[PDB]
């Protein structure tokens, strides 16, 4: 480029950037092409063009101004990049401003998307602000190749399509520009089949919604409503390894956390909306706005100390009930609680807060509902047509046909579209077998093999591989997490390993051993000590994430303190014996709201949580419990660095059945980082217990779950112990203990302590 299209640029002369900025062919080469991107990056020292789907990066240089940049890439073609752009000592990943220089569908966009890898597809399918020859105004386009026709309905027109009929490109997506018309407005796609049938369907790309039950969807201009100031939290996740840190989750249903007065409106990010009213039957009580979830839950959640809050799905739906698993709106998050830009906002919040975000997010079916997504076209489009692979019968739902291209695009677009566009940090998948077998939930003679003549879903391992290749490509630093209920092999394991590319799992065998076991008698857990050790077997084969979840703590299971035999302290002391061991077992962390305060009743997605409990002081211990804890978790690495590593653990003793006690290290880079960890899980406290541990020297008693502080009994060591030369447990020093009653010590050397 030539320094006077660089100070046209640089002094707002020019009279189109997309001319010069952006990505622009140079030449076609045999077997491949030459290309250029440009970019004017005020106040950045540099820059650099990341192809993240090729693993490449390549340098950007300054171009006659010291902050217009210029890249030359050669490959066949350049489809997929971002700019990495360095301003002083910071540096933000982004898309290019310059990509799109039209509201329209490319040829280009069509004939990605017909491939089924148009990464960015929501950029031109849905409904989109633009301008067209002229005149700003909103461009439409739905993919619904078997219709005989479509119109825009909406409040524009009164619902009357006649003058806003679609046309139809390419045999497969039909689209239109209506001018004059913005945000805010409200449509649906009217389509008339090819038997005639004319009906009614939701935006499939839509980005906002009415509140369910009414289901039109509405423009969002989404580029243009909120300002971020997280990118200092971007930049930190986009350089760590999130497996080496302490992730301890908070796991949330937003409609149940807490409810406000449907007497007054709902709040939002500088405005107001009508409150939308939780059910029929309590109508004195509205769902809280993003808005104020993220004035209420984020600082409750950084003063418990949790690093992540995942939610229960936020993506559009239309039953309360379902709690969020069967969506019909994939590209919205829900509007029971407000705008897209209040989500932003409670993002960008938890990001400000150094909390981050796991979304659920739910591709393995979806609702048969007649404004969503199924038969779309008056043909099986969404959903494969055979309904041996594609209805879950069981669950009266369909499920989408991975192998179809427009389909596999619509939901790996879709995963990217919430790290794009909201900045979360994570998704984790529920029932990923559902998706991975071909006879899941489906007898004998009612469902058919691969083409080897196995049970494997081809077509769904293999998008799954995909959705997970691309999003770390893209986002590198995010968590992916996976239940699979089967035993399916290398979950978490990258995919050139043979992985399905998750990078941590729930270990549910974990979850129910320690379930099972705390619910017995104590006096009986002797016969159960197995319990307790066994999933060390296989952990190692996984990243496992030790997850006690919503799915625990409803229908007829009780809450936590209900599981636990005894008398009301003891029920206390289980959950805290239960939760440090949890805390100091190998695995990242999950638990459910609710957990943290002992509420004694089920989750009940139609009410909210039993807030009044925290007026006592038993609950109150409970959370302090949980806070102390979870800031223990935080300053101790020797909890988090070594998870997947045999370095960061070894049992010192578990053989002790007949006294339910067992204890063990975990270790991180420094050896005076080893930790201690003592379990006591019946109620008989011990004078005199001992331990072997691997150094001389004062053992000081960093946490005890009976202290008086969390509601326990206050016995423990009075601060610390000596080490005594005494083998025991085949190490050369050993402690002994006061074990408190159902309770868990951890115990470190000090070794800097005057004997
Ligand atoms: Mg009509
Ligand atoms: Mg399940
Ligand atoms: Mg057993
Ligand atoms: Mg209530």
């Amino acid at each position: 480029i030539s320094a006077d299209q660089v100070n046209q640029i640089i002094y707002n002369l020019h009279h189109d950037p997309f001319e010069i900025l952006g990505c622009h062919l140079l030449e076609e080469g045999k077997n491949t092409k030459k290309w250029v991107v440009r970019a004017y990056l005020p106040k950045a020292e540099a820059a650099w063009v990341i192809r993240p789907t090729e693993r490449k990066e390549d340098p950007m240089n300054s171009v006659h101004h010291p902050n217009f940049f210029e890249c030359i890439i050669e490959t066949p073609e350049l489809n997929h990049y971002q700019l990495k752009v360095k301003e002083g000592e910071h540096e933000k990943v982004i898309y290019d401003p310059y990509a799109f220089s039209s509201p329209y569908l490319t040829d280009e966009d069509i004939y990605l998307f017909s491939e089924g890898n148009h990464h960015r597809i929501y950029e031109k399918l849905g409904a989109h602000v633009g301008e067209i020859n002229g005149v700003k105004g909103v461009y439409f386009a739905v993919w619904a190749p078997n219709a005989r026709n479509v119109s825009v309905i909406g409040d524009f027109n009164n619902w009357d399509g006649r003058e806003h009929q679609m046309r139809k490109r390419n045999y497969t997506i039909w689209e239109l520009f209506v001018p004059e018309i913005g945000s805010g407005t409200v449509y649906k796609y009217e389509i008339k089949n090819s038997e005639g049938h004319i009906y009614e369907k939701s935006d499939p790309y839509g980005f906002y919604r009415e509140v369910r039950p009414n289901t039109a969807s509405i423009v969002v201009d989404i580029d243009n409503i909120y300002q971020w100031h997280d990118e200092e939290w971007l930049e930190k996740r986009r350089n760590s390894d999130p497996l080496k840190q302490p992730v301890s989750v908070y796991e949330v249903h937003l409609g149940s956390w807490l409810h406000g007065s449907s007497a007054e409106k709902m709040p939002l990010l500088n405005g107001e909306a009508d409150p939308v009213i939780v059910s029929e039957w309590n109508p004195g009580a509205r769902f809280l706005s993003y808005y104020e979830l993220a004035e209420k839950l984020i600082p409750y959640v950084k003063d418990m100390g949790y690093t992540h809050i995942e939610l229960l799905p936020i993506a559009e739906h239309p039953f309360d009930g379902s709690w969020g698993y069967q969506v019909t709106g994939f590209y919205s998050p829900t509007s029971r609680f407000g705008r897209p830009e209040d989500f932003m906002y409670f993002v960008d919040k938890c990001h400000e807060n150094g909390i981050g975000v796991i979304l659920d997010w739910v591709p393995g079916h979806f609702p048969k509902d007649s404004h969503g997504l199924a038969y779309f076209d008056g043909t099986h489009l969404y959903e494969h047509a055979d309904p041996r692979i594609g209805e879950h019968k069981e669950w009266g739902t369909l499920v989408f046909n991975y192998g179809r291209h427009e389909v596999r695009n619509f939901l790996v677009a879709n995963v990217l579209f919430w790290f794009d566009k909201y900045h979360v940090d994570g998704i984790r998948v529920d029932a990923v077998a559902s998706m991975l077998y071909r006879n899941y939930l489906r007898k004998e003679g009612e469902w058919i093999a691969n083409e080897y003549g196995g049970d494997e879903h081809i077509e769904a391992v293999s998008f799954i591989r995909e959705v997970n290749t691309l999003l770390f490509e893209y986002f590198p630093g995010i968590l992916s997490i996976a239940e699979e209920s089967t035993e399916w092999e290398k979950v978490s394991r990258p995919v050139a390993a043979g992985g399905l590319g998750f990078n941590l799992k729930w270990d549910m065998g974990w979850m129910h051993d320690m379930l099972d076991y705390f619910n017995i008698d104590p006096y009986f857990r002797q016969y159960h000590q197995n319990n307790v050790t066994f999933s060390m077997l296989y952990y190692y084969n996984e990243n496992f994430m030790l997850a006690l979840s919503h799915d625990e703590i409803v229908h007829g299971k009780s809450n936590m303190l209900g599981k636990m035999p005894g008398d009301e302290w003891q029920k206390y002391a289980n959950v805290r014996a239960l939760f440090t061991y949890m805390y100091t077992h190998p695995g990242k962390k999950t638990m459910f709201m609710s957990m943290e305060f002992g509420q004694w009743s089920e989750w009940n997605v139609w009410g909210d949580l039993e807030w009044h409990l925290l007026q006592y002081e038993p609950h109150q211990q409970l959370k302090q419990f949980f806070t102390d804890l979870n800031a223990l978790y935080q300053q101790e690495p020797a909890l988090y660095t070594h998870d997947f590593e045999y370095h960061g653990f070894e049992w010192i003793d578990c053989n002790d059945n007949t006294h339910s006690v067992v204890s063990f290290l975990r270790r991180s880079d420094d050896p005076n980082d080893s930790l201690v960890v003592v379990c006591n899980f019946t109620p008989q406290p011990h004078s005199h217990y001992r331990i072997g541990v691997p150094e001389a020297g004062y053992y000081v008693e960093l946490f005890n779950s009976d202290a008086k502080q969390y509601g326990g009994s206050n016995m423990g060591n009075l601060g610390g112990k000596w080490a005594d030369e005494w083998s025991f447990h085949n190490k050369p020093y050993s402690l002994d203990l006061c074990l408190p009653p159902l309770a868990v010590l951890i115990l470190k050397l000090d070794p800097t302590k005057v004997p």
